[PDB]
Order: C-alpha cells, then structure tokens, then sequence
C-alpha cells in the first residue's frame, strides 16, 4: 500500500478521499551527529514507525488502500518527551 | 464534506475558493501521573491518557474547522495542515488550517 | 481576491508571481487563570486570542499583497512558536500573485 | 528570479531541479523579525543563483526558538531552472 | 538523484512510490551556544562563514535520507520537508523527510 508525502499517486486516479488519519508516538523522557551514526537504524525509527503503524491501521480500518499528503511533525512535549506525529489523507485508488 | 491534506480533489473542479479556515484546541491540564483532563471542560468531559486527550483535542480542532467551513457554504476543505505546539505550562495546542472550497 | 493554502488555483492562469509575503502577530500576555489579554480590544480565552492574532497576521499579509499590486495569495502556510517567556507568535506566509 | 511557495510555475516547465537550498537568520540579545526573514531569504537566493538556478519553488519558512531570546528563521526551497 | 520540496517532477512521470524516507542530525549544546552570535541584532547564517553554520547538520540529515532512498532503489525523492526542533538540554535537531520514488 502506497504511503506518500505528495498530493497524488501519479498514474492512478483517486476513487475517494476517505478521511484524514493520524498517528503519534511519545518517545522517552564541535559535535554534529547523524541519526544513524553508530547504529543500523536511526534512533527515531522506532517512534516514527509506531506513529506510521497507527496511521496505517486507522486508514486500513476506514477501507483505504493508500495514504497521500502525509506530513511528519516533531514536538518536545512532556518533561522532555519527544512526540513524533504523522498525518495524511486516506484514499481509495 | 471532503477533507484532504492534498492541494486538490482529483475528478472535480473547484468552483470557488471561499476562505481559509482554522480550528484549535488546547489539551486539559495534567491531573496526576498519565491522567489528563478533558479538553472541553463542562459536564460530560472525560479524563484520560495524554495520547487519548491529544487525539480528542485534534478531533475538536478539526470539527471546529469543518463547522466554520460549513457555515461559509463550503462542501470541501483542501490543503489541510496540522500543527502542534506546547503552550503555557505544558499544555499541548493542536491547530488545524485549510482552504474551504465549493466543488 | 483569492487566498488559499493550496499550491495553486484551479481554472485560473497565474500571469505573474510577485513576491513571498508574510504577516505576524504575538498573542497578548496572560492576565489571570484562563483569561488572556487582547493582541477597544477584548480579553478572552487562549483560543479566542490565538484566533485574533492569526487574523491580524493574515490581514497584515493581505495588506502587503495588495500594495504590491497582487489580486491573489497562494501556497499560504501558518506557523506557531512560543516566544518571549510564554506568548504564542503566529506567522503567516504566502505567495502574492497576479491572476 | 521567481521565488514561490507553490510547487510549480505557470507557463514555464522546470528543466532542471538543481538542489534544495536554505537560508537562516538568527535574532535576539516584529520589525527585526521581518529583517531576519529578509536576511534568510536573501541568503537562500544568493545560493540558488550561485548554483545556476533562475527560480526557487516549494519555498517554506520555519521559525525556531533555539535558546531563549534567540529566534531562528530558516527558509528552504528547491533551486530550479525554467 | 533529484531531491525536491515539490510534490512531483515536472516532465517526468513517477512509475513507483517506494517509501517515505527520513534523515536527521543532532547538534550539541556546546555548538548551538557558538551560534549565539546575535550578541548584536540580527545576523545571517552565513555571516563570517563560507557555508551556513547549520549547513553541516542539514547536509548530514539530507545524506542519510538520500543514502536510504538510494538503497531502496529510488532515483528521486519528492515532497521533501525540513524540520527543526530543540530537544534534551539545548541540542538542536534537524530532521528531513521525503518520498523515495522511481522515475
């Protein structure tokens, strides 16, 4: 199933814009370092995937086979906690 | 009513761009532990987790946006964006914006 | 005059991109408990004041757009950020165009 | 040089997408906010021009309080040829 | 590789949408402090330096996103967004996202 940060699936007609769906993960409460320095996946991959799984599960719940126009937001939330929040429009194609 | 975070509705022409519409809601304060107060604080309101309350606040901000759009004679809202910001004393704000359109 | 968050306008040709235009406003301070100071301005809730500031920001942007001889703003975006010790700045951005 | 927040120019095909370009201005220590935004935008345009671009599309502005009293404004965009 | 903040490649149809890809970089507090140059007014990121003081963080974020995309068999990344956020004790994070595609 296609998940894209773009407005449409080039080649495919959208049958229905079903709903806007979201997912969120709250992560735990001269050196510039990459997110994958010293590890195979990025430190935020677990958070990001939890957030995207929730969004995908909801979309699937709503009869979607695709999710377009997705955005990722990051906010430091509670006592230091990182939230990753993902939003997108569930569609039938 | 069609609501999308994309810049258009494939299949339909936009007959008129009516206006830009917004909705916000701030979460309720912490009560104790992972318990958080109702976003909408009058008889009925439900306490719960940070995530269930965040989702509630995002649902009210959304519904406020849709109610304004409908007041303006819109049948669709395109180019919807969500924004999150921690404001006064740790409460989370959810703000939603989009363009109300006739299709 | 058309103002829109979409990247374009349907059915109408842009004959000229003029300039990116912006507006901003900072929310007034907290008075007491849930009451916030106007940005004969009225005190209100956080959300009421927030809406007021966003309205001022949007008007300021349109104002700048019209004076540059535009009749439309496209690709509009709203940004929020807490500023000088607890106080929500709104900032609106857009592309002023001739249609 | 046409600069726009839209993702596209009208009556003008993009023939090269050169790079994403960025500008930033740092303040503190509303009118100075405008100055900052201008410095960020001018810095991004300069880079775009030096890269061989004649337009910048999909422009976005971000605002961040890096410390306290310091506000950063960052603009990002795609440098293109039309 | 074409990297673009736009939602498509004018002139080129997208034949496959592979994955959303992300890259990030994190700046130490010690370093963020060495960009409080604003001891006077407003200064550009390129005042007194060749490349912007944040360019290295962005380039590391962008490199990781691209390396990932490339490994997934993509030859372009579209709908790119850059995000900034202050986390833990004053470190600055720059995060980038986009859709890895095949054209």
């Amino acid at each position: 199933m296609i998940v894209t940060t773009t407005s449409g699936i080039q080649g495919k007609e959208i049958i229905e814009y079903i709903d806007i769906v979201n997912g969120e993960a709250i992560m735990g409460a001269r050196d510039v370092v990459g997110g994958r320095a010293g590890s195979y996946e990025s430190k935020l991959k677990e958070a990001r995937d939890i957030a995207m799984d929730e969004m995908k599960e909801l979309a699937k719940q709503k009869g979607a086979n695709a999710i377009v126009g997705v955005d990722v937001d990051y906010e430091v939330v509670r006592d230091g906690m990182l939230m990753v929040a993902v939003s997108g429009t569930a569609v039938r194609i």
